């Protein structure tokens, strides 16, 4: 699965500063010095990890079959050293979760940020792909409102002999219970996990935030599902309601998602989002 894996980096792109911590390794911008855009190098240490290789491999395989402007796109993968260079698209607006931390989002702008997700989802699930992290941290934006997936560590693949998966991964406030119970399940894990990124992007942080991990890792599949609480529009306590069916072959589509009343009644153009990474930037000027 490393058949296309490239050489000698640094001929075709250039390293700048460091601009987080990844998944994996650490992540700096870059520039592609034949057209000058801006990229991000995820950078690894192969030598110091070992078990994360196959999940590193996950991701650049996953990556590289990707093909939709509502997934990072994919440069390509690069051996130097001991370290291992995967090069993405830079997105300047940061994450969803970035964007919460001034204050409270409005519903237009999560039915916005809500509907690109649904895009992404519907074209992953279109590819048999589950991306089984989704959540607001791992949604990322453009510095002119373009939403996008990001973060296939962990995502899954079905195929015509595997046409469930059952591995124990996510984060545990997002996960659905049937992952948490290992049971055999698809992309409907992924729109569970939409429907807390919903109560995600409406309250600011998940059900059951206080909590440690372990816990809520019993109660997910005990309780009945979280519903979104609070003075928001029907529609959207009711899109919050669809999601979080604790049978899954009761959730929704994301193709029917993106029919929903909320999306459609509140939903926008996505550069109104630039006021949302504005405020950000403002907020995060005077921290
Ligand atoms: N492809 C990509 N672009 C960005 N951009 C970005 C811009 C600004 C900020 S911030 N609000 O100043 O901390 C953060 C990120 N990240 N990115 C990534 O793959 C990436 C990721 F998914 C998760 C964590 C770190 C990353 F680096
Ligand atoms: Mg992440």
């Amino acid at each position: 699965g490393m058949q296309n894996l490239k050489a000698d980096p640094e001929e075709l792109f250039t390293k700048l500063e460091k601009i987080g911590k990844g998944s994996f390794g650490e992540v700096f911008k870059g520039i592609d010095n034949r057209t000058q855009k801006v990229v991000a190098i995820k950078i690894i240490d192969l030598e110091e990890a070992e078990d994360e290789i196959e999940d590193i491999q996950q991701e650049i395989t996953v990556l590289s079959q990707c093909d939709s402007p509502y997934v990072t796109k994919y440069y390509g993968s690069y051996l130097k050293d001991t370290k291992l260079w995967i090069i993405m698209e830079y997105l300047g607006g940061g994450s969803a979760l970035d964007l919460l931390e001034p204050g409270p989002l409005d519903e237009t702008q999560i039915a916005t940020i809500l509907r690109e997700i649904l895009k992404g989802l519907d074209y992953l699930h279109s590819e048999k792909k589950i991306h089984r992290d989704i959540k607001a941290a791992n949604v990322l934006l453009s510095e002119h409102g373009e939403v996008k997936l990001a973060d296939f560590g962990v995502a899954g693949q079905l195929t015509d002999t595997q046409i469930k998966r059952n591995t124990f991964v996510g984060t545990p406030f997002w996960m659905a219970p049937e992952v948490i119970k290992q049971s055999a399940y698809d992309s409907k894990a992924d729109i569970w996990s939409l429907g807390i990124t919903a109560i995600e992007l409406a309250r600011g942080e998940p059900p059951h935030s206080e909590l440690h991990p372990m816990k809520v890792l019993f109660l997910i599949p005990k309780n009945n599902p979280p519903t979104l609480e609070g003075n928001y529009s029907k529609p959207l306590k009711e899109f919050v309601e669809a999601c979080l069916n604790k049978e899954p072959s009761f959730r929704p589509t994301a193709k029917e998602l993106l029919k929903h009343k909320f999306i459609l009644r509140n939903a926008k153009k996505t550069s109104y989002l630039t006021e949302l990474i504005d405020r950000y930037k403002r907020w995060k000027a005077e921290q």
